[PDB]
């Protein structure tokens, strides 16, 4: 026959924008002294390829993701980007089903973890763009007009896809303290964007389902049918996604 991921079929590619380095300005000289929110963040292209194969469903996603890390492998840590700043991750669940309409979090401090649908994660500057590729009819996101040229979704586009913070369970426990969860095991950024209530990275799943109908991602997509891959198991935004099992 012939599998489900080829280059003829051109199901192995798909590009995607990352960030590159994080570097202070100048000659800061960083010390303790340094605020660390003036580190300029530089974003680039690249073209992922997959190895070729049936890889199912879930584990197409797997590879795209194990596509993004090895950039950063690469490319990434050697030049200060941090676990924290990888923009790209591809996921499978609801990021808004804990929330609670009065704190606004979510207070599980735990998203759901159940698979729903492919998913498209960014934190700001970063994006995909599968305009020269066929995967994203296999993770279900098609363009609602079949005539537009290119098939770019990037961090911009997703407004109102904002994935909510986790509620400090511990702190609310320990009581009441309704606080964001700032950080996770190992002390890696959750980026809690400063109002304390939403997180940096923005879902498109989120900003389809929950965002404004019009002036949002649904406005011209289309939702349709679909330890190395869980490389951060502490962090509740890169943990490996739920399979639909």
């Amino acid at each position: 026959i012939q599998p489900n991921v080829n280059e003829y079929m051109f199901s192995n590619k798909f590009k995607a924008r990352v960030m590159v380095s994080r570097k202070a300005p100048e000659g800061v000289t960083v010390n303790d002294t340094y605020d660390h929110k003036e580190d300029i963040l530089k974003y680039e292209w690249f073209e992922f390829i997959l190895p070729e194969g049936n890889f199912s469903a879930t584990m197409t996603i797997d590879l795209m993701n194990n596509a993004i890390i090895d950039n950063y492998l690469e490319i990434g840590r050697q030049n200060g980007v941090l676990e924290s700043d990888i923009g790209v991750k591809f996921d499978t669940r609801n990021f808004r089903l804990g929330w609670d309409p009065e704190t606004k979090l979510i207070m599980p401090g735990v998203y759901t973890y159940e698979a729903f649908h492919p998913d498209i994660v960014l934190l700001p500057g970063c994006g995909v763009d599968f305009t020269e590729s066929r995967l994203s009819n296999l993770l279900g996101i098609r363009k609602r007009h079949p005539f537009q040229e290119g098939f770019k979704i990037m961090y911009e586009d997703l407004e109102g896809g904002n994935i909510p913070a986790l509620l400090d369970v511990t702190a609310y426990e320990e009581s009441l303290k309704i606080q964001p969860l700032e950080k996770d095991s190992k002390s890696r950024s959750y980026n809690v964007l400063e109002d304390k209530i939403n997180t940096a990275y923005r879902s498109w799943y989120l900003s389809y389902n929950y965002g404004n109908p019009e002036k949002g991602i649904r406005s011209w997509t289309l939702l349709t049918t679909s330890h190395v891959f869980n490389r951060f198991p502490e962090n509740q935004i890169l943990i490996r996604p739920p399979a639909p099992t």
